[PDB]
């Protein structure tokens, strides 16, 4: 269970969308930050919570999305998360 | 320390809020996203608790029991580690710096 | 690698903004967020908070926490939170650089 977040150029969001909804990631949330900075630009944080067998995967289509061709097009951190739980029904893990 | 992650439905908020409270959390950060889950983006609201380990499961079973509904797109819920929390204000630690008595 | 995030008070942006200039960090990523604590002000529900998000090494960590805390305390109710979580990878969109290449310059 890891957690992917990608924060990218806002336009570019669709974009990088697509390709996720085809890579098969089920879900994602996406917040609106500035970032710092060559002050702030506008840019979209991405986070998609993943199965650690797909991460480099995911991360090789989000960055073949997200290129462009000048400084500023993003970062992508990956972090670990410990537990995942579906508030619908009460599901943990591989599950939800 | 635990970080307690939940995405949920907007107007569930104050509910979960109460429960929280009802649990003993003193506080919580609440921020504004737009989510997607089985353009076709929802307006939703991201929870943010830092718990005590042994209080995560407690925290969670309270948070979905406030905001289930019973319906697609209630949200989830994702417990991730912190290896420092610190209160600015006091310098405190631990669960000194997110409990308040 | 290491994520420092630190919620604290709107204006002290730029303060705790100058000392990161002054502890040597390249870049950082600044959200907007509402907050529940003991400060309040019907009265006020969530108040009006800044989220930092500053991905580091290991070693650079607690500088920049005690520069975080040295710029953004106030010594009133509100002054904000600091959490630390491990980060297990970091990626430059540009290039394809990982770890400290992606986040140093
Ligand atoms: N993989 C994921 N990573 C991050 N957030 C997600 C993920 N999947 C779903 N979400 C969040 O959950 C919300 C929808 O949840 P959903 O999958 O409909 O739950 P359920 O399956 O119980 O209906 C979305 O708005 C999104 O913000
Ligand atoms: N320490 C950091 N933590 C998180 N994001 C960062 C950090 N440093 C830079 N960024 C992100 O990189 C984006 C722009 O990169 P910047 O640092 O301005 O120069 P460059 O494009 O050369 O990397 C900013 O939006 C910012 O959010
Ligand atoms: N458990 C928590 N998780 C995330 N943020 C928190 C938590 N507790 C408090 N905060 C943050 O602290 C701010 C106010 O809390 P408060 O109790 O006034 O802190 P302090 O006692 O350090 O002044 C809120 O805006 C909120 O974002």
């Amino acid at each position: 269970m890891k957690k992917i977040e990608a924060i990218i150029r806002p336009f570019k969001l669709d974009e990088v969308k697509i390709a996720l909804v085809n890579a098969g990631i089920v879900g994602m949330t996406v917040s609106e930050v500035r970032g710092f900075g060559r002050e702030f630009l506008q840019k979209l944080k991405l986070e998609i919570v993943v199965e650690d067998a797909q991460v480099d995967t995911v991360i090789d289509k989000i960055v073949a999305a997200a290129r462009t061709g000048e400084i500023g097009d993003g970062k992508i951190f990956v972090s670990p998360v410990d537990q995942t739980i579906r508030i619908r029904t009460g599901e943990k893990n591989a599950d939800a």
